[PDB]
């Protein structure tokens, strides 16, 4: 039996950040289900290229409001409710215009290793600057 929380999981190793998402890791490879579980916020204004070559993907959006564009195909509205999977190996641009919230579903799961490196995805444009700086820590 397995039990975990969202409020544990952030701010952790689990917790995964990025320029355009942060992924709470709900299940990995280690629990040993045969998929990998999620809970990605994708932020505002964010587009990032995606391509699973070796995964298919469920989403699941519960929050928020964007789009994806298949390559070679539609472009579809995202909404609280909506759902994709990539069941073949779709090469897609995933745009969030609020912030997304998407349970994730990776058959086969996801590794630490893969998360990491973020294997499959390519962050095309960042959030708008909060004015922030590398050499200011004020
Ligand atoms: C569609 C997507 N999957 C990743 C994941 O759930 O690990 C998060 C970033 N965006
Ligand atoms: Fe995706």
């Amino acid at each position: 039996m397995i039990v975990k929380h969202l409020e544990e999981i952030v701010d952790t190793k689990d917790d995964i950040d990025t320029t355009t998402w942060n992924s709470r890791r709900l299940l990995l490879t280690k629990d040993g289900m045969g998929f990998s579980l999620n809970d990605t916020l994708i932020k505002a204004g964010t587009e990032t290229l995606i391509w699973y070559k070796n995964h298919v993907e469920a989403v699941y959006c519960i929050e928020g409001e964007g789009e994806i564009e298949v390559v070679g195909g539609e472009t579809y509205p995202i909404t609280p409710g909506m759902m994709y999977a990539l069941d073949g190996h779709e090469k897609h641009y995933l745009r969030a215009r609020s912030q997304m919230r998407m349970v994730c579903v990776f058959n086969p799961p996801l590794t630490g290793a893969e998360v990491h490196d973020e294997e499959g995805t390519y962050p095309l444009l960042a959030p708008i600057t909060d004015n922030w700086s590398h050499p200011q820590f004020e």
